[PDB]
């Protein structure tokens, strides 16, 4: 029974697990700066533990602390970190700790997931990131570019003429769209940041595959995986619980 | 015999030249924005020109700063602001609503159609933003995109990230410089550095191979801006290299 917290730049994610990792309970909600609500852990059991994995800096951390202090009083919480090497997984970083704790937490959950494949990751948050993973659990090495919200968010508000569009309006834009090139200001915006993404994850994969010579599965993650695998050439697999699924490894361990 | 002054004021720099003949450049510079410091331009030793003709997407408040700057050195100048149209000087604009189109890409479109005569084009040009156009041989703008620039890029990771910091393109080109530059990277400022590049380089491979494969026939790649040579190294796919698109487009709407 452990509560497992994944706290991004953009919205705080957080899961239930029992014995077997399951995940019973599964929620989410957004920061206080956005106008986020809170959590409904009302029908919640009291949990053994929390495991807290934050990116979204030390308010972040204080607010979800008086969270889990409102609702179980005394709580055990841990936070974690990146580390050199943790369930199956070793940390390529040249400094391990300066790697996002999601991201840990996530290689922890797609070594789990995909046993003896090589992988390249593409998680789909405040910013796109990408790791690649060897089946025998070397983590060895990633990039990190704005997702496609954020991308279309700078072109708002650092020009003087682009409207600011969320991937709501962005993605209906595209589906009425016949390719990359548009022939207005807010598709060619939405189809521009969008094969960044794509032209992103399709020029890595290749690489990786040329540098491994072998299989390498592509797995995505995160809301705007949707709109970024109808642009893709090249296969793919959705999952969108590795974090949660790596906190519950790490928990359980 | 007179001049003319041309003025590609962008979100980021304002680029400047005095052209002669048809299109001939012959002096050129830029300088920054009033709220990021940048200075006036050095205007100090050029002729009086016949009129100024100005592609501005930054504004009002720079429309008024670049009118202020050219009252102030060249009293009684004739100025025109340009606005992108239904089709000038052989280029035809494929926009639903034409005058939608930045007047900085119209301008670089109408300088590639006489600069490259019978090709078919794929213009990148890096600035704030990273603006792709797809050219016809006989001038129909079909369609492009827009992306953020790679700066723009790694500033907006800086600012919306807790734990990321801005790195300029200097320190993203310093760090990724040589051997250093990996198709991924193991640490943060490397892998932030390369991520949003090979974004750049990975958009402009994918955008141009899909052109190729649609019009089924040559299509050069033509790389204009100053990130252009950090992405240039990312491309797989070969690219030529003119920056004087713009400014070459102004001129040629001058000399009309
Ligand atoms: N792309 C262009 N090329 C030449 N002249 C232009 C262009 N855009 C605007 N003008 C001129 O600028 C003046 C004002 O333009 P407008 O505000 O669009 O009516 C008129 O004299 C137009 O003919
Ligand atoms: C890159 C983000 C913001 C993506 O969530 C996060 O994983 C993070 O803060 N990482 C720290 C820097 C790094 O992972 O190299
Ligand atoms: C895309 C930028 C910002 C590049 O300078 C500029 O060309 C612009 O403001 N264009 C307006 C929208 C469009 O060109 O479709």
């Amino acid at each position: 029974p452990h509560l497992l917290i994944d706290a991004g730049n953009s919205r705080i994610k957080w899961a239930l697990a029992d014995a077997r990792r399951t995940l019973v309970d599964t929620g989410a909600f957004g920061h206080t700066r956005d106008g986020g609500a809170d959590p409904d852990w009302s029908r919640l059991p009291r949990p053994r533990g929390a495991w807290i994995s934050n990116v979204a800096g030390a308010d972040v951390a204080a607010r979800i602390d008086a969270l889990l202090d409102a609702r179980w009083p005394g709580l055990p919480r841990t936070t974690i970190r990146s580390r050199p090497a943790q369930c199956g997984v070793t940390n390529g970083y040249t400094t391990p700790e300066q790697l996002g704790s999601d991201r840990w937490a996530g290689l922890i959950g797609a070594h789990a997931a995909f046993p003896g494949e090589h992988l390249l990751i593409a998680t789909f948050g405040t910013a796109t990131t990408l790791e690649a993973l060897r089946a025998d659990g070397c983590f060895t090495g990633g990039l990190i570019a704005p997702g496609w919200a954020l991308m279309m968010r700078a072109l708002g508000t650092h020009t003087a003429q682009l409207p600011t569009l969320t991937t709501d309006i962005a993605s209906g834009l595209l589906a009425g769209a016949q390719e990359p090139f548009q022939v207005d200001t807010p598709r060619s915006l939405s189809a521009g940041c969008l094969y960044a993404q794509a032209g992103l994850i399709e020029r890595a994969w290749r690489d990786l595959v040329a540098a491994w010579q072998a299989p390498v599965r592509l797995v995505l993650a995160g809301g705007a995986a949707d709109d970024v695998a109808r642009a893709l050439t090249i296969a793919h697999t959705r999952h969108d619980t590795l974090i949660l699924s790596g906190l519950a490894l790490i928990a359980a361990d």
